[PDB]
């Protein structure tokens, strides 16, 4: 299965509550993006 | 309980990300639904 | 606003992944629900 492609770089955003995974595919501008919780620990 | 992710992949046909875990035989994964799209 | 990840872990007891973020005092995380399982 060649469909799953590596993630080049993972970032997350506490304003939008999303993480964005840049993908090793095509022109470089495809991303995976999902909803996340974000909070300060301790 | 939390274990390191050794590798992360995402799939634009199934719309999932799969994280390979550093645990046991090396064949455990975490997997979640994701959006996938082209930016710009 | 998107910041880098310094460590990525997942947990098969709590069914979450956690990404420690490079921001502020260093204690901020992103955390989301995931499936976890052994393949094979
Ligand atoms: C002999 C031995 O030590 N064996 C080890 C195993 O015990 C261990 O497996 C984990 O074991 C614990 C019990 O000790 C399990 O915890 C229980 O889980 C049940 C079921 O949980 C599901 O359903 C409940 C209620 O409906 C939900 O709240 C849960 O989230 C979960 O449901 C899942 O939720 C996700 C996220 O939303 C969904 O994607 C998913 O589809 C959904 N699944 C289903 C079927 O609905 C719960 O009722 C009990 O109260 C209790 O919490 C735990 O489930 C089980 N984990 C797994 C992944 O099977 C394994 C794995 O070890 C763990 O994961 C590793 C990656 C690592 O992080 C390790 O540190 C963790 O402890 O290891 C065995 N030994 N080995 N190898
Ligand atoms: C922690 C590794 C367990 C590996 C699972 C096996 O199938 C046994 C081996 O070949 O060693």
């Amino acid at each position: 299965a060649m469909a799953p492609v590596p993630v080049t770089k993972l970032v997350c955003d506490g304003d939008t509550y999303k993480c964005t995974a840049y993908l090793d595919f095509g022109d470089g501008r495809w991303v995976a993006q999902w909803d996340t919780n974000v909070f300060h620990t301790g």
